[PDB]
């Protein structure tokens, strides 16, 4: 039983990347290897891997995609890239062409859940609270059924890269064009506060468990932002913390998701609103993903173990 | 500009595959290469490729998947795979990664559009009408909100699908089902109906074609002429009045832009009791000079070359 771990990617999450690949690699109860894809896509095999994973961030690589890889080594390949070329399906589906078994999500269920518009269809469709919200294609004319303020972002880009907040309903055009240079299509929210954001784990096949339920919870600026809390457990009566759970257990499985997500959700004035599913979540041991678990009673290690197994049944 | 083909596959399309190379290799207006996916999974390059084609069925190939192309050589890929690693998106996925542009639809509606259930989900929840339908997953009660008779196929796989009279039968169906894709839709069974068919050209807002219907003849014996084979006639245009054929046209592109589509979709409809309902989205039809899709659109006044030369051309958008 060797692994493969994929990390880094061409994305801005491309560092954070590298540095939950540092996590898992130390305890993965695994034999396991580690390839690397630089920022300029290229790949980095063999030692020259973990010379960047050491390095923090690697700038440039060495194999033009595909890479020359030894893929018969290995039974499980854990994908850890963030976004696009990420867990937008593409990654996902070289490995299915590839013949090999992956942790996480499958092509469909990857694209779905990082398409900020029809997976907000599939689940306003299957009973899933989702915010208001309207998809604008480039060269539409823009319509929105609701006052400001609210948020603009392309339809599936991860990273709030291309995001906005828009008051004006006149500024509505420059949020579009913006967020137009990231996607053909994107999507305008009905901005929601008061708000806050509550966090949820989900392992399993389909048929998923659910971890205890945590808040996400801001401090002051201090310009940067200030030290973001991980409350847990969070504090909502046992009933919505319930609700919240099994909405993700419910979303997760219409959506045929594999493995993992980590589910987000906004509570404003009393509602849950599901805001998205991550299939593949931070995985420093210090992540909100495993501390969310090992809150539930699953050890950084544990956790990884089930996901590797998981991939294969 | 040169156009690089891609196909057969593991699929059981494999042969239809061929075929559709066949016709778009004999017509393209673009100087067009040949890769072939045999059906164990390997790829054949140049004569061999084209030698594949003249036996008609590629049995196997000489290159483990990812194949040694140049890339490079091209400046689009169309792909001609059917079902598996064909519309779901994985082959789109490893051109995305190659970052060449090709023909059709991207990953997601290359996914959402081959499975039974998230398809219709989405046009549902955008007011598309679709025939009753529920979803079952392996290990788990059925639930089942309507009375039958109803189909039950497999979401992602037309190979186990059954027709069920009673509910005592369905757990059979089911089973039967289970047996392709973990997961099944069960359909309320239509009837009677007569199949529509339109097919969409461009990048989420498309040109619908002429509607075209499908109806089969039995096999029989003849008293002069003794057997005769049974039959599908693709009537185009459709025998409909023009309120519903002008439905059925924007109903397709409705769906077609709600889910994305990018170059091209043969849309297939249900029409029973005057309510017309859409059935499914195929990203990747047939292309024999004689299939419906290009038919279609010939009867719409696009002739073949003049067909496939836009769907190349929209691969660069
Ligand atoms: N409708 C909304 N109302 C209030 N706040 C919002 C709303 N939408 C987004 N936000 C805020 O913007 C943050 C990021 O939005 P988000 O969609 O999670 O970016 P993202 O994670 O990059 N999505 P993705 O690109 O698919 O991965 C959230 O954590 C919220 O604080
Ligand atoms: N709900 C229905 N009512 C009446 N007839 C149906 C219904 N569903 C399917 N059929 C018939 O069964 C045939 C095949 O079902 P169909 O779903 O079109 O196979 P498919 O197009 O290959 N999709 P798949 O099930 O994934 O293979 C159709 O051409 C119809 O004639």
């Amino acid at each position: 039983m060797r692994v493969l771990l994929i990390a880094g990617g061409v994305s801005p999450e491309h560092e954070v990347s590298l540095l939950s690949a540092e996590g898992v690699l130390r305890h993965i109860p695994f034999p396991t290897d580690l390839a690397v894809i630089a920022q300029d896509g290229r790949w980095l095999l063999g030692e020259k891997a973990l010379t960047a994973l050491e390095a923090k961030a690697a700038p440039e690589g060495e194999h033009p995609f595909p890479p020359p890889l030894s893929w018969e080594r290995y039974d499980v390949v854990f994908p850890l890239l963030h976004g696009r070329f990420g867990e937008d399906g593409t990654v996902q589906g070289f490995l299915e062409l590839l013949g090999k078994p992956y942790v996480g999500a499958g092509v469909a269920a990857s694209a779905l859940c990082m398409d900020k518009d029809l997976s907000k269809r599939v689940l306003a469709q299957a009973g899933v609270p989702v915010v208001p919200w309207v998809a604008v294609r480039k060269g539409e004319p823009p319509v929105v059924p609701f006052d400001p303020p609210f948020f603009v972002k392309p339809a599936n880009t991860g990273s709030s890269v291309g995001i906005s907040r828009v008051e004006r309903f006149q500024d509505l055009e420059a949020a579009l064009a913006l967020a137009f240079r990231y996607d053909e299509k994107a999507v305008v929210e009905k901005a929601l506060s008061p708000v806050r954001e509550l966090e949820v784990g989900v392992l399993g096949n389909v048929f998923g468990e659910a971890s205890p339920v945590g808040e996400v919870r801001y401090e002051a600026p201090f310009y940067t932002p200030g030290r973001a809390e991980l409350l847990i457990p969070a504090p909502l009566d046992p009933g919505t913390q319930e609700t919240v759970q099994e909405l993700a257990l419910k979303a997760y499985k219409v959506l045929g998701v594999r493995g993992m997500a980590r589910v987000d959700f906004f509570l404003a004035e009393g509602e849950l609103y599901l805001n998205e599913l991550n299939t593949i979540p931070g995985f420093t041991p210090t992540s909100m993903y495993p501390r969310l678990f090992e809150a539930g009673g699953v050890a950084y290690p544990e956790l990884l173990r089930r996901l590797v197994e998981l991939a294969l049944t």
